[PDB]
């Protein structure tokens, strides 16, 4: 049994630590200075298909522009109107806008949205490396730049916004994009779920079952993908204090308050809250028994099993191939 693992090249895109390298549920894998203070920001190299933000106890949608001039509770997370308008921007508008840039004009729509978002200067700071994240909506072909990079805020006494990341049927055409999304993501990142296939581990010439999985009821692929997402790699502080302090806000990915930057004397001037993509990122869904089998070790082969669909936290929650 001294031939190799024949699955190595095919399974590269499922090594999430390597190809994505950051949180998935909450991505805050880098820090970047703006006006003297280090802020956390998304840095995953792969698109996160189907991810959006749910605002608790409100009628506001998260792609609504932030409240300006408007009560805070009536606004979302998206860029406020700029002149000329930079967000939202359609795919056609983006390609026209970048007509004279050979290196950007013909990027795929997801990478283009990421790059477009990355051209927005934060807080008139000419030399900051901070770059806002974005959400691309594949139905309307619209790129939405996010002004708020925070993705979860729901401590006991934290809520003015209560919110959390989730996959929801309403978000199925959305993709969450960090500043770092690679231009060849289609080749090196997951997207489609693998029908009639089961993730496994290559041992001694056969694909064997993942040794340790956690099993949950799930009515379909979508709910399994949702469960994997909820348990996946997260850069959120696994710690909520008694009150939402400025230090905690920075730890959650906030940058601005009303008319000023958020600062804290407690900011150490690391790597305490970075998953670097480690987590329960993978699932095998049994379509015959309605069980979602979730695990936290990278798979290194596929098992030919017609009862299964293989999924990841990054993957689209519906699409199969």
């Amino acid at each position: 049994n001294y031939m190799g693992n024949p699955w190595t090249e095919y399974m590269a895109k499922y090594d999430i630590e390597e190809v994505h390298g950051s949180g998935i549920r909450v991505d805050l894998g880098e820090d970047a200075e703006v006006a003297g203070t280090q802020y956390r920001l998304p840095s995953g190299k792969c698109p996160v298909f189907g991810k959006g933000i749910i605002i608790e106890n409100s009628n506001t949608t998260f792609l609504t522009p932030v409240a300006t001039g408007q009560y805070l509770k009536d606004g979302g997370f998206a860029f406020p109107p700029t002149e000329p308008l930079m967000s939202p921007m359609t795919l056609d508008e983006m390609r026209h806008f970048y007509k004279d840039n050979k290196y950007v004009k013909n990027l795929d729509e997801l990478t283009l949205c990421s790059r477009h978002a990355g051209n927005m200067i934060p807080d008139n700071d000419k030399n900051s490396n901070y770059k806002y994240p974005a959400v691309y909506d594949d139905k309307d072909k619209k790129c939405h730049i996010l002004y708020i990079a925070a993705q979860e805020n729901n401590g006991p006494r934290y809520c003015m916004f209560c919110f959390r990341p989730a996959k929801d049927i309403s978000f199925q055409n959305y993709t969450y994009l960090s500043k770092n999304v690679v231009d060849n993501w289609e080749k090196v990142c997951p997207r489609k779920n693998l029908q009639n296939a089961k993730f496994g581990l290559w041992v001694d010439g056969n694909c064997e079952d993942i040794p340790h999985v956690n099993e949950f009821p799930a009515i379909d692929l979508f709910e399994c993908n949702k469960l994997v997402f909820e348990l996946s790699a997260s850069d959120q502080p696994k710690q909520y204090e008694q009150h939402l302090t400025d230090y905690e806000k920075i730890k959650e990915g906030f940058k601005n308050k009303n008319a000023s930057m958020i600062k804290s004397a407690f900011l150490p001037t690391a790597d305490r809250y970075k998953s670097h993509g480690k987590g329960y990122n993978w699932g095998n869904y049994n379509t015959e028994t309605q069980k979602c089998e979730i695990f936290n070790v990278k798979p290194t082969c596929l098992i030919n099993n017609s009862s299964y669909i293989a999924t990841t936290a990054l993957s689209h929650p519906i699409e199969v191939e």
